[PDB]
This record gives C-alpha cells, sequence and structure tokens, in this order.
C-alpha cells in the first residue's frame, strides 16, 4: 500500500536523524489512536481506560523525576506499551521482509522518539543479555563474525538474567553503551529490560554454536 513507501520513509528518517529523532504532536495522536484501536473497536473502551491510565502514571513520573521534564508523556507511554503484549505489533515493523501495518509504524516513531530522548544517565554501561527463538538463516542473514550488524529491530535485552530469563535458542551478549534502561516504565520492572532503538550498530565479534541450547550464542559491541 501506501505503508510500504511510509516504512522505508521511516527507516530513512531514522538513519537521517539518528539520535535527534523526534515524534511530532499528530505522530502522538496517530500512536494515541493505534493503540486504543489495536485489537479492534470492540476493546476501544477498554483500552483507552489503559491508555488514560498510562497517561497518567507517566504524567506523575514526570512530577516525581525532573530530569523526565521534556519528554512527551505520550513517548514514556510508548516505552510502557512496549512492555505489554503490544511489542510484537511493532518490534520487526521496520525490518526489510515485514509488512508493515499504519498501527506498527505509529508505535515505532514513538517509542525511537522515547529512547534518543531519555537522558543519558538512563543509559546502562556494559553487557546485556537476550534471548530469542529464531532460526539459523535469521541468524546468519543479520549477524556474521567481524562484521557490523545495522539492526532494524527494537532489540530488547535485559541487565540481568533474572527469574524473566528463559533459554532460547538464540543468545546475544551484547556489550551496551547508550542502550536504555526502561524498567522504570515498565509493567515489570524486575525484568530490568534495555531496549534498543532500530539502527542501532553492533560490531559482532564471535558466534558460538552448539546442538544444546542456545544454539547459537552472539558476542556484539554496540559502536557509534
Amino acid at each position: 500500500s501506501d505503508l510500504i513507501k511510509q516504512k522505508k520513509q521511516l527507516w530513512q528518517r531514522v538513519q537521517h536523524d539518528g539520535a535527534q529523532f523526534r515524534s511530532t504532536p499528530e505522530e502522538r495522536k496517530q500512536f494515541k489512536t493505534a493503540l486504543i484501536t489495536l485489537w479492534g473497536e470492540q476493546y476501544r473502551p477498554e483500552r483507552q481506560q489503559r491508555w488514560n491510565g498510562m497517561m497518567q502514571r507517566m504524567a506523575q513520573m514526570k512530577w516525581n523525576h525532573p530530569e523526565l521534564k521534556y519528554m512527551a508523556t505520550e513517548d514514556l507511554v510508548a516505552l510502557q506499551a512496549w512492555t505489554t503484549d503490544d511489542y510484537e505489533v511493532v518490534q520487526d515493523v521496520l525490518e526489510k521482509e515485514a509488512r508493515p501495518t499504519a498501527h506498527g509504524l505509529a508505535f515505532a516513531k514513538c517509542i525511537i522518539s522515547a529512547l534518543h530522548s531519555l537522558p543519558e544517565e538512563y543509559s546502562y554501561q556494559g553487557t546485556v543479555f537476550t534471548g530469542e527463538d529464531q532460526l539459523p538463516d535469521w541468524v546468519s542473514e543479520r549477524y556474521q563474525e567481524r562484521s557490523i550488524t545495522t539492526d532494524r529491530r527494537f532489540f530488547a535485552a535485559s541487565e540481568t538474567k533474572n527469574a524473566s530469563w528463559q533459554g532460547m535458542a538464540v543468545e546475544w551478549e551484547s556489550n551496551s553503551t547508550t542502550g536504555k534502561r526502561i524498567s522504570m516504565f515498565s509493567e515489570r520492572p524486575n525484568e530490568q529490560e534495555v531496549l534498543f532503538p532500530p539502527g542501532t550498530r553492533f560490531q559482532v565479534t564471535r558466534i558460538e554454536e552448539n546442538e544444546t541450547h542456545p544454539r547459537l550464542k552472539i558476542y556484539q559491541s554496540q559502536i557509534a
């Protein structure tokens, strides 16, 4: 549709704006609508209440944490929304082979705006751990040893291997320099989630293979 054109436009914006990416007033209005209608018209009243609840929670969070005073409240909402089941419609929205949805793109712009709007003191510096069920070819197409991966996905990780951890077929150990800690905004803060936007670059240093789980363990380092 025109969604294809919107996707490539957004991917171009992501790389051109870099850390200056910022959502516009209407982009936030569109994100609000996308989130409230995401399950269809029958759940709009419930998801309008969820939205209003998240707005008030994030409005008060800015009151309690003045360093967040100039983050759009909707952008913060985007970060809590990311930690719900809604992440499934936006995590891959900018992948080359993904079929974009209007709601996916709306979500994406405000999550990206949030991540580059958070003050640097929210960056986690150190190793963050990720597990996902992905196929070997999926890994090979995206990560090769001693090559740089320009990630087009929203890449989730954790400061820890905590109770949230569960062994998966693919694992990452990613040295973070500016990956942002969003536990303060998540519905489950004790996961200590760290989230990288599309456009993050990783120097892949080595990829381990096992016939056990993890089948593939990727070691990579974020770079400027």
